[PDB]
């Protein structure tokens, strides 16, 4: 009955978006237990950009939100097969746009919306007008 | 066995700081229920200042806080008896600067503690440098 839903991300600045998103993976079935996953400050600036947060401070500000059940942090940059079974993970949840095309494949992605206009910093625009 | 605490603030921008007053209040028994008051709109102009986000946005974001079972939205500006009596709630938790000298002679006062430079503005300063 239990399934096991992963979701990873950077979590930078938490916002109203980001706990819609974990509410969502969290409620794709009846019973689950959601893993998410924080990527490391490295990667993160290797591959994205800079965060304003570091990992500690991210992972921290997770904890407190009612959907999150259990944290990865660091989290691996890509998923592997490997790396599901370790943590008995049944889907992987995250926004849509390929490299999710393999868990696609597997039948183990579960697409999640995002949020818009909702950010930290779309908020700090607000304050400036 | 039970113990209702109410807790009341802006929760504007809710940053770690909030997660863990709201953390403190909700751990300050064994059982309790976590009530949040969330000012309004109006009074919090009229006494505190501009607001960034409006009493929806405000409250919507509580809602994902795991402490938090029940939220009273608009809550009053100022505690009274007669309010504690419509909630039966035990006791209030705030940070402790007396406007709560009459909850603290009753024995209704619990203080909680503030987390200093943790609020979303100080993290706009960072990038900012
Ligand atoms: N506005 C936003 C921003 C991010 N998100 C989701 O939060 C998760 C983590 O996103 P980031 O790695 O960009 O922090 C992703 O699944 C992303 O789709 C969202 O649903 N709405
Ligand atoms: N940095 C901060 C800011 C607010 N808080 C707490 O969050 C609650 C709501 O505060 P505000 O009304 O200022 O949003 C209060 O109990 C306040 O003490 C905190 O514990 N640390």
């Amino acid at each position: 009955k239990n399934v096991v839903i992963y979701a990873d991300g950077v979590y930078d600045m938490l916002h109203l978006g980001h706990m819609k998103q974990l509410e969502q993976a969290k409620k794709l079935f009846e019973n689950t237990t959601l893993i998410v996953g924080v990527t490391s400050d490295n990667e993160t600036k290797l591959f994205k950009g800079q965060v304003v947060q570091t990992l500690e401070e991210r992972t921290e500000t997770l904890k407190h939100i009612r959907w999150v059940d259990e944290i990865i942090s660091p989290c691996p940059w890509v998923v592997t097969p490997e790396f599901l079974e370790k943590y008995k993970i049944d889907y992987v949840a995250h926004d849509d746009i390929d490299i999710y095309a393999w868990l696609k494949r597997a039948g183990k992605f579960k697409a999640t919306q995002r949020t818009e206009g909702v950010s930290t910093t779309d908020l700090i625009v607000r304050i400036l007008k």
